[PDB]
């Protein structure tokens, strides 16, 4: 039932989803001046080097990059985590138009897509688990702005035609997710939830200061994706992004000065 349109759009997951007004909701403004820089933060430890993608999916609200998560192949460490988190998917949120689309906002300011990539605490075994845990998940939110390419996300860009309708699915192997990293691990991080139904408050956010840029034709191409399945009437995926929920009791945290 849930969506981002005007009947059933963020304002609305409340009532299937009560935790939607929670405590710990994400997405968030970041106030930069506010957050406040943590000295024992650890540096945050990528190692996607052995990562397996599998399987490229529009399951009708965005398109995930599936991973094989059956063992410690690309996972994320240090930085506010304790434990190990392994890369189950990565996908992204994005605007109709290049002036909005990124779910976290930066003093406000909205990005037009923000890339996803997700990981579950391997403590819990698997990713079902760990999504009913405090500390169950930690996703890695990366701001994309426009400029030149990315050559590292073309891949994706490529086969989205081949997977254009809800329920679309693409065999998706060899890609490399660290093509798709900024330069800087430099990060704010604080405790929220899955931006999307079931809102779980599980994840441990680590959102990256530094945008990648990625051109005008490669978004575009993420707008010719579709809501709908094949055989229905065309909606297209644009705006699959939740806005900004209250801070309430939390304190942002950063990597740096
Ligand atoms: C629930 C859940 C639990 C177990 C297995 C699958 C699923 S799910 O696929 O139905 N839902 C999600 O995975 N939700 C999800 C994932 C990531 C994000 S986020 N915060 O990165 O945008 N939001 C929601
Ligand atoms: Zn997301």
């Amino acid at each position: 039932h849930w969506g981002y349109g005007k009947h059933n759009g963020p304002e609305h997951w409340h009532k299937d989803f009560p935790i939607a007004k929670g405590e710990r909701q994400s997405p968030v403004d970041i106030d930069t001046h506010t957050a406040k820089y943590d000295p024992s933060l650890k540096p945050l430890s990528v190692s996607y080097d052995q990562a397996t993608s599998l399987r490229i999916l529009n399951n009708g609200h965005a398109f995930n990059v599936e991973f094989d998560d059956s063992q410690d192949k690309a996972v994320l460490k240090g930085g506010p985590l304790d434990g190990t988190y392994r890369l189950i998917q990565f996908h992204f949120h994005w605007g109709s138009l290049d002036g909005q689309g990124s779910e976290h906002t930066v003093d406000k300011k909205k990005y037009a897509a923000e890339l996803h990539l997700v990981h579950w605490n391997t403590k819990y075994g698997d990713f079902g688990k760990a999504v009913q845990q405090p500390d169950g998940l930690a996703v890695l939110g990366i701001f994309l702005k426009v400029g030149s390419a990315k050559p590292g996300l073309q891949k994706v860009v490529d086969v989205l035609d081949s997977i254009k309708t809800k329920g679309k699915s693409a065999d998706f192997t060899n890609f490399d997710p660290r093509g798709l990293l900024p330069e800087s691990l430099d990060y704010w991080t604080y405790p929220g939830s899955l931006t999307t139904p079931p809102l779980l408050e599980c994840v441990t956010w680590i959102v990256l200061k530094e945008p990648i840029s990625v051109s005008s034709e490669q978004v575009l191409k993420f707008r010719k994706l579709n809501f709908n399945g094949e055989g229905e009437p065309e909606e297209l995926m644009v705006d699959n992004w939740r806005p900004a929920q209250p801070l309430k009791n939390r304190q942002i945290k950063a990597s740096f000065k």
